[PDB]
C-alpha cells in the first residue's frame, strides 16, 4: 500500500533524526 | 499489521527524539 | 487499537518535543 | 474518535514545534 | 475528514519545520 | 487519496528534516 509504505518510510526518517539529535545532544555536551 | 507496527515503530523513535531534545535543552 | 495506543503515545511524545523546543529557544534567549 | 482526537493533538504539537525551531532559527542569527 | 485534515495539518507544520531546521544548519 | 498524499507529504518533509539535523549534527563538529 501507498500509505503502508509512507508510514515505512516515516518510520525510516524518524530513526534517523533520533540518531542525529542524540549525535548533538552529545556533541553539546 | 504492517502499518500498527509502523506506527509503533514512530512512538519508539518520538520518545527517543523527546529525550534527546531534553539533554539538549538541559545541555544548553 | 494497537494504532490508536501509537497515536497516543506519538501525541504524548510530540507534546513533549514542543515543550523542549520552547525550552532551547527561550534559553538561546539566555 | 481517539485517532482523530490523537491527530488533532499531533497536529497542534506540530504547529507548536513549527513555531518554536522558526524562534531557534531567527535568534541563531 | 477530520482525519484527511488533521494529516493535512501535519504535512503543513512538517513542511515549516522542515524550512526552519534547513535555516538552523546554514545559520550555524 | 487526500491521507495517501499527506502521509506522502510527511514522508518528504521527515526525509527533509532527518538531512537538515545530520547536518547541524556534522557542522556543530566544525
Amino acid at each position: 500500500g501507498e500509505i503502508a509504505q509512507g508510514i515505512k518510510e516515516i518510520a525510516k526518517g524518524i530513526k534517523e533524526i533520533a540518531w542525529g539529535i542524540k549525535e548533538i545532544a552529545q556533541g553539546i555536551k
